[PDB]
RNA sequence: UAUUUAUUUU
């Protein structure tokens, strides 16, 4: 039984295509095959693919170089996409109302207790990006996050500003 | 005004 070769390359340049994606990695080693999370119902497209090598060595060795490829638009990163954690997919969460000294681990330990999170962090830059002050939690199970949110998110009435707000990604400027 | 914008796929 195999699966470990299921290397997932997340944050793919929407403007790029499957051929180039494969072509790009082509100059790395013996790429038995590749994959892409493409839908056949709505046809929206998320933005992450996969690389299936023959052996783990060239699979991990490649990671060393593809685990942080920054482009003019965005960054590309390959990871060991687990076979299946029983209904995983996008469990990304939005949590606003955090201070400048917001500790990622604190948020991680906070939401981790609610459910084993895949990736939890806060967006707040002042040199490379921009000043925001919001946190996010990428859980394994959406329902866990949804329920967590239900038992985590507060409220934002007129007689207030931001009394803790943790919810699912709504939309930035679209 | 919310993450590298979307780490889980004929």
């Amino acid at each position: 039984m195999d699966s470990k070769t299921n290397l997932i390359v997340n944050y793919l340049p929407q403007n790029m295509t499957q051929d180039e994606f494969k072509s790009l990695f082509g100059s790395i080693g013996d790429i038995e095959s590749c994959k892409l999370v493409r839908d056949k119902i709505t046809g929206q497209s998320l933005g992450y693919g996969f690389v299936n090598y023959s052996d783990p060595n060239d699979a991990d060795k490649a990671i060393n170089t593809l685990n942080g490829l920054k482009l003019q638009t965005k960054t590309i990163k390959v990871s060991y996409a687990r076979p299946s954690s029983a209904s995983i997919r996008d469990a990304n969460l939005y949590v606003s109302g955090l201070p400048k000294t917001m500790s990622q681990k604190e948020m991680e330990q906070l939401f981790s207790q609610y459910g084993r999170i895949i990736t939890s962090r806060i967006l707040l830059d002042q040199a490379t990006g921009v000043s925001r002050g919001v946190g996010f939690i990428r859980f394994d199970k959406r329902i866990e996050a949804e329920e967590a949110i239900k038992g985590l998110n507060g409220q934002k009435p007129l007689g207030a500003a931001e009394p803790i707000t943790v919810k699912f990604a709504n939309n930035p400027s679209q």
